[PDB]
């Protein structure tokens, strides 16, 4: 009602007009929870990782169902309460692009939300894992999977595309959708709310955050920065929906939980500052 997003919107200006989110945001960072990250340390998965800043704890790490070497640069971030189940990834490396379809079909993903671009800042940040239009058709290696593109409809401010995974061994298929938001630049916010939320929605829409399939597949380049700001805005708008009194939701709370399933969850105090924006103005749906 009125009361919720009255206080929802004096609180954001309260906090704005006195630029409190440096603080904030610096709490969040000085609170955040410290994991072992053995595993992604180990000398066979140095070119697995695409940066030797960013791991995934050992305790949330997504395990390829593979004997060789199951691991990824991928976490499980569960939020209980919200019910929704996020896997958070680096942008794929030449050399995991097979690793990431596997593990989108072994998790039984139906969706995969990209929020960066292939090359930022000069150089590669994420290796094209989705084929073009010239030639619609993918194989992976050793990983034994098969990807198409059905269709691309490229706008404004993202683009969706509709692919085709397929078990060559089973000969089973999967749609999967796929949602690039193309403007968002790395340690940077979204065009505006507005461009963000039609996007979130438009992953809702399609079915890709129910129970009935695997969690979403969110990356960036890192997979924190910009993969946290959506799916902080996600699970607090998820909240704001189950919760009696959706003013009790707690962001710093939220994130800090989120952080204890993969570090450096949002990179910057605006990056915070965009996604409280992005909740009181999603709520309004
Ligand atoms: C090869 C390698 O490891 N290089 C390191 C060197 C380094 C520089 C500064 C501090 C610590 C380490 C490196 O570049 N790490 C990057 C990792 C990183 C890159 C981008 C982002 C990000 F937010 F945009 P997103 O998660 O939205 O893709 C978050 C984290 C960095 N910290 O900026
Ligand atoms: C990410 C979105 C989070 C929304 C949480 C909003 C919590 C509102 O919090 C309320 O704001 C009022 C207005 O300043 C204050 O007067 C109340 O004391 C305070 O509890």
């Amino acid at each position: 009602h009125h009361h919720h997003h009255h206080e929802m919107e004096k609180e954001f200006e309260q906090i704005d007009k006195s630029g409190s989110w440096a603080a904030i945001y610096q709490d969040i960072r000085h609170e955040a929870s410290d994991f072992p990250c053995r595993v992604a340390k180990l000398p066979k998965n140095k070119n697995r990782n695409r940066y030797r800043d960013v791991s995934p704890f050992d305790h949330s790490r997504i395990k390829l169902h593979q004997e060789d070497n199951d691991y990824i640069n991928a976490s499980l971030i569960k939020m209980e309460e919200a019910q929704r189940s996020y896997i958070l990834t680096q942008g794929p490396l030449p050399n995991t692009c097979g690793h990431f379809w596997e593990m989108v079909w072994e998790q039984k993903s139906r969706g995969v939300v990209m929020l960066n671009r292939v090359m930022e800042k000069g150089s590669l940040k994420c290796a094209q894992y989705w084929p073009q239009k010239e030639e619609k058709e993918m194989i992976f290696e050793d990983t034994n999977l098969k990807l198409t593109l059905i269709s691309e409809d490229i706008k404004s401010y993202y683009t969706v595309r509709q692919l085709e995974l397929e078990n060559l061994t089973t000969q089973e298929t999967r749609e999967i959708l796929h949602f690039h938001y193309t403007t968002w630049p790395d340690f940077g916010v979204p065009e505006s709310p507005a461009s963000f939320l039609n996007f979130l929605f438009k992953v809702r829409e399609s079915g890709s955050l129910s129970p009935e399939h695997g969690p979403v597949v969110v990356h960036c380049s890192a997979g924190i920065g910009r993969s946290g700001t959506f799916c902080l805005a996600d699970t607090c708008l998820l909240l704001m929906d189950k919760r009696k009194d959706p003013s009790s939701v707690d962001i710093k709370k939220v994130l800090l939980e989120m952080r204890k399933f993969r570090m450096g969850l949002i990179q910057t105090a605006d990056q915070l500052r965009f996604s409280y924006l992005a909740v009181i103005e999603g709520a309004k749906f």
